[PDB]
């Protein structure tokens, strides 16, 4: 990895289009005016990609070679590389600030700052701005996530009195549904801010690397089925795969995918009649999950429980509503995001069912049905200092005030009656509002300050 | 990286899963029934990921370790894996088969097929399906560029009577608003199967690491202005901004971002009266390229056309068509997908604009706003040999014909008309149908075919 090979081709350019004699470049990353975002994501690209000696002569000389081709010219800025090199030992003369990681924070407020710490590189700040951009997508993730949690947790709540599981109640699938194997471990870890359940490997190992926990794991998975291990045996012998697997794993939980051939004759005589006897003698602590796959998710759902309901002893819990006996539950991970997942509980709940009788399970809608566009991630620059002089900075589009920016130094406040402002312009200098919340986390090719993943969960709460 | 630890945590258990006495478990690739894929980015995986000596006694504790906590229980299966290690001094014992890389081919068609190669292995094929399946990603960039492309050339053929400047009608702008740095150079590169143009210079490194060109570099990038670089002047200094950036490009294509503050009266004003005479004596080698940045996509660009038209000498193409002098182009690169450039090349053509004014910036439309729904990338089991005995495998969900799978020993064959076919049942060994287009590009540890990055782009040219 080589950070001058990590920017945006143009901004190769821009050293060249400041005014001149600008010694201060500072920028800001807010997510515009999903009403509050989770912040994480910042501490593994600082540790990762910006921190340490980043710039080599070799380093050097791979982008020069480089941007000749690409620009088919030489605007690569050499001498500034070379300086920082000379200078810092290849350590980024940058200062970032920024909100604690898994803070939840409404939108339209300053979640990181960035300015250049030596005059002579202003033209730095802009330059990281790709690399650190890219942190819209576990900002996002994590958010998203939180939100599937929430509507999870009202309905858990209003069918059964509590938010026993609701850790486990949405688990992820998502690692060949993404983009990569880098985003996959990144997009598992956000998911982990929020539940405990992954089927992606790559994001423990980047938490325990980049964050930390007091735990083995974060993450968690169970054994389960797939359609080549049923379709395998043949069509004739769904019974005879059925029956091996959950033989094969008859003391801990086992997911066994039931819609090969038909989902519904499936649970009416297959689980429910022919192998009944396998499933009722199973422990509490070690269920069958049966897992439809196709057709209308909330429809399926709602006919798997009613078939199931008529083969097996069905209680009525405290709330009213109807549980399945505990050697037995439903998860749905077929077509899963936050809007069917809104809609099959909503569905559940009109039925009379419980939240308890279900699990989820998500893929490319957990962690890859999501852009920048979500939240409005923006990294803007708000000050400038030329010839000695600061100016407050900004753009303000005649056709879309929404893309507006703020001006000027900015630092994030709690407000008298506890919620957040971002204060413009400098003014949280006049201490009006209390201490800024924002930490210097990095500095001088220095990470400063730091977050376990235990607390960046514990920021990252619901109300509850 | 481990790939042990490289899978769906649930398939480390699917070696107990399978019917006992099975010698051999084959799996086909596919874009079940955007009529026609590029097949892209599988050679990049082969080589990063899955040749040569992939498993050491180091990884196979790690893996141990791992999924002991992740499973809180002992499945991991550490024999299957210490035979690989010691028969095959830890190379894959795994046959794929491809059609060449580049193919343009219909939906619901055999892509490449995955099969063990050694008895004892039969859970390898579906071990990796994870990190094989992630080829959706390169593949669906492709397809959708390509898709964004033949837009492009109706319009610009319709519009000017040829296709000059195609190969660079679409940039990609994408680097900051994917998933991570890796996704970014695997998108990179399957847009530049179609173009040319990249500002994500991780693509370029990336082809000619697992592909090879003749070329120097594969993609290539023009001087531009970004909001920061504009708006650091100050808000009553635009025109100075605009000045400085066209002075300091004077001999080579430059884009300036002209809407921070209004960007009608730029083009008006500051454009077509302040700065008129330093643009009015480029060159055709080197044009201002105007760049919007917000607003309705489709109005923002008419308006400023409009503008443009009635400050600078437009002609009358042999079309019929208006266009610009050479020295004054357009690049809208806000809100643009493959739908809203469709609306945007169909607006001009109605207001009789030539095509010939006019690129595209892409982002997130390009490189993230994309999922493994859209051709619906699939992978599943279609054979398996248990007890000496070949059996055809399927899924064929109830309610949902559309995921029914392919049964049998599958081949990709020309029709007598000239369009595909894929044989099942291994029908294709009567072999009334010519050559299978499939090829062996993974055998036992090693890569056995590659094609460089040049007959990748010739096999996915445009019809035309
Ligand atoms: N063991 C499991 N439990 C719950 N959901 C699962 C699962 N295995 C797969 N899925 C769901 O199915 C997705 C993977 O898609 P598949 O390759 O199994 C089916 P298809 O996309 O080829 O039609 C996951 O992202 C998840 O949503
Ligand atoms: N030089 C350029 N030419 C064309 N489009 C550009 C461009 N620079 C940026 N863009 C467009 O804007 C996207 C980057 O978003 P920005 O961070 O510049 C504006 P915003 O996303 O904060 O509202 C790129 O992916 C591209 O579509």
């Amino acid at each position: 990895f080589n950070i001058l090979l990590a920017t945006d081709s143009y901004k190769v350019t821009h050293y060249k289009q400041y005014p001149p004699n600008t010694s201060k470049v500072y920028s800001y990353f807010e997510c515009r005016e999903y009403e509050e975002t989770v912040f994480y994501g910042l501490q593994y690209i600082l540790n990762k990609y910006l921190k340490g000696k980043v710039v080599t002569k070799e380093k050097i000389q791979e982008a020069k070679d480089v941007y000749k081709e690409h620009f088919q010219d030489d605007v690569f800025n050499e001498k500034g590389w070379n300086y920082i090199l000379e200078k810092y030992d290849g350590h980024l003369p940058i200062e970032i600030k920024a909100v604690p990681e898994g803070f939840v924070i409404p939108r339209g407020n300053v979640l990181f700052t960035v300015e250049n710490t030596d005059p002579e590189c202003y033209w730095l700040t802009n330059w990281i701005e790709t690399i650190l951009v890219q942190s819209w997508y576990p900002i996002t993730v994590a958010t998203n996530s939180r939100e599937q949690k929430k509507i999870l947790a009202k309905y858990l709540l209003e069918t059964s009195g509590n938010l026993d599981g609701l850790e486990y109640k949405l688990h992820d699938f998502g690692y060949r549904g993404v983009s990569s194997q880098e985003t996959a471990g990144i997009g598992a870890s956000a998911h982990l801010v929020n539940f405990k359940g992954t089927d992606t490997v790559a994001g423990l190992a980047l938490i325990k690397k980049y964050y930390g926990t007091k735990d083995p794991v974060p993450g968690y998975s169970v054994p389960a089925a797939e359609h080549s291990t049923i379709t395998a045996w043949g069509k004739d012998h769904e019974k005879d795969a059925f029956e091996h697997i959950v033989t094969q794993f008859s003391s801990v939980p086992v997911s066994v995918v039931s819609d090969s051939y038909d989902i519904y004759n499936a649970c009416e005589k297959i689980w429910g009649e022919d192998l009944r006897h396998l499933i009722v003698s199973r422990s509490t602590q070690a269920p069958l999950i049966i897992r439809p796959d196709s057709g209308n998710p909330l429809d399926t759902v709602l006919k798997v429980l009613e078939i199931l309901g008529k083969k097996f002893p069905v209680t009525e819990n405290s709330k009213g509503y109807k549980l399945l006996p505990p050697y037995l539950r439903v998860i749905q991970g077929d077509g899963v995001d936050i809007n069917t997942l809104q809609e099959i509980v909503e569905g559940m709940k009109q039925k009379m069912w419980s939240i308890e009788n279900i699990a989820f399970g998500s893929g490319g809608g957990l962690l890859q049905k999501l852009t920048r566009d979500l939240l409005n991630c923006s990294f803007k620059c708000s000050y400038v200092v030329t010839n000695g002089l600061g100016i407050n900075v900004f753009k303000d589009p005649v056709a879309d005030p929404n893309k507006r920016s703020k001006k000027g130094r900015l630092s994030l406040h709690r407000t008298p009656a506890g919620n957040f402002v971002t204060l413009e312009e400098g003014k949280g200098d006049l201490e009006e509002y209390g201490q800024d919340l924002l930490h210097t986390v990095f500095k001088n090719g220095k990470v400063t300050k730091s977050y376990s993943f235990d607390e960046i969960r514990k920021n990252a709460q619901l109300n509850i």
